């Protein structure tokens, strides 16, 4: 008669967003299994692109026709970077690999190496991102996943101002057509932050410089910068229950399960 | 009078593919330091774009150009699927990440579960292609990096020839602009293989299947497919004399030193 709790995830498996009793299992799950292959089908057919390098490339053009240089540096980082980055909680999260080095779990470390040694070349202000993956050991599965893809922008110099923060937040989402409120935040590493928020889903969190972390690098000039996750963006973008839809996956294609 | 050694290192640090005594070790690095600062003031001013990121995107196209499904998978990857490859040499190169999970070292393992499953959905051939991070031990760094971009595209079903393959591979590396020959070789995952030869550096191996490792996998088709490193391009591509100017880097910029 009713459907089984077991049954119930099989079809929310094959259920998408946009789909629309008294209905036995295999039939509704025979349609389901209809409308995914055909998904697959007109992808395959016209566009062929993924979800989440599709992203990376919008947001990439964005960043660049805004006078931002595009940063492509090591995944495989140092230890040493995480206890200079004042991380001794985020600890518990980190990958090691080796003795020496770990996946990192978040762009920053780098990019203010990049920031000291690109300030000797560049003429003021200095604008940098990066788009790539991204790696902490996480406890929960429905906004967080072990291996994620992170855009980290920011600009040091002049006009590292609050407001042309906010701006450039604002900009960027209203571009990728995402809803947004920025409140003020904290955490242990940088401050006094503010947090891109989607309802209770955080977006980015994002930090007007200089701190006192800065001296560590080698950094004292005024900074502004922002943090988001891709595979959040594409679960708000595209109305995903989970965010493992939105994951680099051999489960989900572009949201769609591959296992049909 | 004569330059060091350590001062010619310093020297071919900032020296680039193009640029053309008695002069003095300070006034030679001067001068490149210099030249090194205007290659990145111009980068910055005008293109903006990391040449590994920017060779990924055109790659991208000329696959999805040609018909092939954009894949982004998993880098943290399962044990299990190494031991599922036939690796227990390439072993003693695997980054392992806790108990249970590694780097990946190759995209093959995540294709060939991809290559099953869009076979439920997909019309034949399936043609799919990933760009992505590899991981691999090396106790070399002229051509070899222990962090890497593998790009791997594959078709399963009809037209899964020796001739379709070499006509891949021809079409790609002209569109590239990369002077190249295709050698008979073998390892032991696979073959039999063709090497993708630059002189004496190996762009790509290739594979005609089916092989026997197919069934593991739960594949029972013909196929065919190759993986080429994006670095070992790049280094070709813009004469790079070692392959380290052309990685995800904190010293290497688009080949510029950032040791500025
Ligand atoms: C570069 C300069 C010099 C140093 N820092 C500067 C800068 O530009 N900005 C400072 C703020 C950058 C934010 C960064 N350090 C950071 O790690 O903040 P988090 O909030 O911990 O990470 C950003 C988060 O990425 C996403 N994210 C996080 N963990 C996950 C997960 N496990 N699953 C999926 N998504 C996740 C989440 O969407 C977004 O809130
Ligand atoms: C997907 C289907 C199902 C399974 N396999 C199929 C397929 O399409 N093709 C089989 C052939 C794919 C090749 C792949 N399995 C492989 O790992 O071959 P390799 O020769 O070991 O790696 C390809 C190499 O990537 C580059 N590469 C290697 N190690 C390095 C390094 N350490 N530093 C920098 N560059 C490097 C090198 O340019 C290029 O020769």
């Amino acid at each position: 008669p009713a459907l089984t709790k077991s049954q119930t995830d099989r079809l929310e498996v094959l259920l998408n967003p946009k789909d629309e009793s008294g209905k036995p299992f295999r039939e509704l799950e025979s349609e389901l299994l209809s409308r995914r292959k055909k998904d697959l089908q007109q992808i395959y057919a016209e566009e062929r692109e993924n979800y989440l390098g599709k992203l990376e490339r919008e947001i990439t053009r964005f960043f660049v026709d805004r006078g931002f240089l595009e940063i492509k540096s090591p995944i495989l980082i140092p230890l040493e970077y995480i206890e200079r980055m004042g991380i001794d909680e985020l600890s518990k999260q980190i990958f090691r690999v080796d003795k020496n080095f770990c996946l990192r779990p978040m762009l920053a470390p780098n990019l203010y190496n990049y920031l000291r040694k690109l300030d000797r070349a560049l003429p003021d202000p200095i604008k940098i991102f990066e788009i790539g993956p991204c790696y902490r050991k996480e406890s929960d599965g429905k906004e967080h996943l072990e291996e994620f893809t992170m855009l980290n922008f920011c600009q040091m110099g002049s006009g590292c101002t609050r407001e042309n923060l906010e701006s450039i937040i604002t900009d960027f989402l209203n571009h990728l057509g995402i809803d947004f409120k920025i409140v003020g935040d904290s955490c242990m590493v940088y401050g006094d932050t503010l947090d891109v928020m989607h309802g209770d889903l955080e977006l980015s969190s994002a930090v007007v410089g200089p701190i006192p972390l800065d001296r560590e690098w080698g950094i004292d000039k005024p900074w502004i910068g922002a943090g988001f996750g891709l595979e959040r963006l594409l679960k708000v973008k595209h109305d995903f229950k989970n965010i493992k839809r939105a994951a680099r996956s051999e489960s989900y294609y572009n949201g769609i399960s591959t296992n049909l």
